[PDB]
């Protein structure tokens, strides 16, 4: 078909509302195959509290807006003269991304999702892409979103030096925007590809996703139907399949590892702390505490300089001029009222100026060894991304500045800008 975000029909796609214990599950197709919410419902909430599912959002009673799904019901609202309703804004991403839950009355439920179902080109949206995340029995979210490529692919570790076993994860590998001649050998819409010199064969696309089977277990399958198969394997379909683990203990990051090969059933293990509570790998302010991340950072006296010099940094580069405020500090006189984190200025004319993120938008994650910090929000690019900016702090005692250290500016893939930021405040 193709009516009002197609590849998100295929799923069931869950939400929480943390605050106060509830479990959403939504098909916008309205087909989730659940008794107590009825068969035409698009948005159930299972209050965990008492037990009980209730649709908040019928499939039949839809309006559709060029980025929002608006559900209603017969159901009438504790507020008199209202019914319950469900509401979904969609903003363009460059992964399929998840429903966020983002606030609810006693009549309205409010979600967020950015993906590259809602894009105006479909020149984000993967060859085939599924749910890349599962919810714990505490609500808590394992988002494998981070790790998926929209470009290139993993080198998995194992011992064949005639395989060279390459893999994305949720998602196809962008064979075409490859910078690797060896990746660029590989058969589109593969997910799991083995190159055996000179020859690269499909061994596994995506079909199913994600799945939680303990709360520090994820598993991702990868198959693939009919004959037509390699053979090199003897008669045997191939299969891959990826087990996600977090770590116990925080350390730095390592490569996907094959700990089996029998017979185009390949098995891989890869440890790694985006498996864990997506809680203890984020904030939304400029710090993180030893209690919520087991690690302790506080970028805030970056945005504080000696009265000497500027109120915010500048990162240089060809065409353009970057100015960055962070942490609440102030922005350049050109980013006027502009209220951007960051903002790019045309060296050729400084009238075009466009906020490249928002510093209401921000996001400090630490995974695998790597502090990030991401500003997003920023303004539209004509392919419907909002702009955003992510710094990829590094850990320096003797950074410049005192210790403050200095972004740089190290490239722009398809308006998003990053940097990289070596200072004695990305130090764990
Ligand atoms: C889900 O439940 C809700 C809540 O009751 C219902 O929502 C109402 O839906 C109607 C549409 O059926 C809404 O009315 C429409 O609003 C559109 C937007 O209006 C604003 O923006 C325009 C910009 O052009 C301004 O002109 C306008 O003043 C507002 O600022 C209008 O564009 C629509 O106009 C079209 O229809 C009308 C007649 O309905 C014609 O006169 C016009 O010429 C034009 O063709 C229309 O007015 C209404 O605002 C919603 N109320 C809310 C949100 O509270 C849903 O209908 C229900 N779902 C289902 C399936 O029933
Ligand atoms: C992105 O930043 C904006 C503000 O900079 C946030 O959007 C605002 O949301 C409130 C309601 O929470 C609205 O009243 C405002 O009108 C919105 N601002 C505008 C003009 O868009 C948004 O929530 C931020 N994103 C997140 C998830 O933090």
């Amino acid at each position: 078909q193709g009516a009002e975000f197609p590849e998100l029909c295929s799923y069931t796609w869950e939400a929480v509302d943390t605050k106060n214990n509830m479990l959403y599950k939504i098909n916008i197709c309205g087909n989730m195959g659940v008794a107590q919410c009825g068969p035409s419902s698009a948005v159930c909430m299972h209050d965990l509290k008492t037990d009980s599912f209730h649709s908040v959002g019928d499939s039949l009673l839809k309006t559709a807006s060029r980025s929002l799904l608006e559900f209603n019901t017969t159901v009438n609202c504790k507020q008199q003269n209202h019914k319950i309703q469900s509401s979904i804004t969609f903003l363009c991403g460059k992964t399929l991304g998840t429903p966020e839950f983002v606030t609810a009355t006693d009549c309205v439920h409010y979600f967020e999702w950015r993906t590259t179902a809602a894009c105006k080109k479909n020149i984000f949206k993967a060859n085939k892409e599924v749910p890349c995340y599962a919810f714990d029995r505490e609500l808590k979210k394992h988002d494998l979103n981070p790790l998926i490529k929209t470009s290139g692919a993993y080198l998995v570790d194992d011992s064949d030096p005639d395989t060279s076993l390459f893999i994305n994860v949720c998602r196809d590998i962008e064979v075409l925007r490859a910078s690797s001649p060896q990746v660029r050998v590989c058969p589109t819409g593969a997910a799991a590809c083995l190159v055996r010199g000179d020859r690269a064969f499909d061994v596994g696309r995506p079909q199913e996703g994600l799945k939680l089977v303990s709360n520090d277990r994820l598993v991702l399958s990868y198959v693939k139907e009919g004959a037509g198969q390699p053979d090199f394997c003897d008669g045997h379909s191939p299969a891959v399949t990826i087990t996600f683990v977090c770590p116990s203990e925080r350390r730095e990051g390592t490569i996907p590892k094959l700990t089996a090969k029998s017979n185009c059933r390949f098995e891989i293990e890869w440890v790694t702390e985006y498996a864990c509570h997506r809680d203890y790998l984020e904030s939304r302010s400029c710090s993180l505490s030893s209690a919520q991340h087991d690690v302790a950072v506080d970028l805030q006296p970056l945005s504080r300089v000696e009265a000497s010099d500027s109120l915010f940094y500048t990162s240089e580069a060809d065409e353009y001029t970057y100015y960055l405020s962070i942490c609440g500090g102030s922005q350049a006189p050109i980013c006027n009222k502009k209220d951007a984190a960051v903002c790019q200025v045309k060296k050729a004319d400084s009238t075009q100026v466009k906020v490249a993120g928002r510093p209401q938008n921000l996001t400090l994650r630490y995974s695998d060894g790597d502090l990030t910090l991401i500003y997003f929000g920023g303004e539209e690019c004509s392919s419907g991304f909002q702009r955003m900016s992510v710094i990829n702090f590094e850990c320096n005692q003797t950074a410049g500045n005192n210790g403050r250290g200095a972004p740089v500016f190290t490239g722009e893939v398809d308006c998003t800008y990053f940097f990289t930021w070596d200072t004695k405040y990305a130090c764990v």
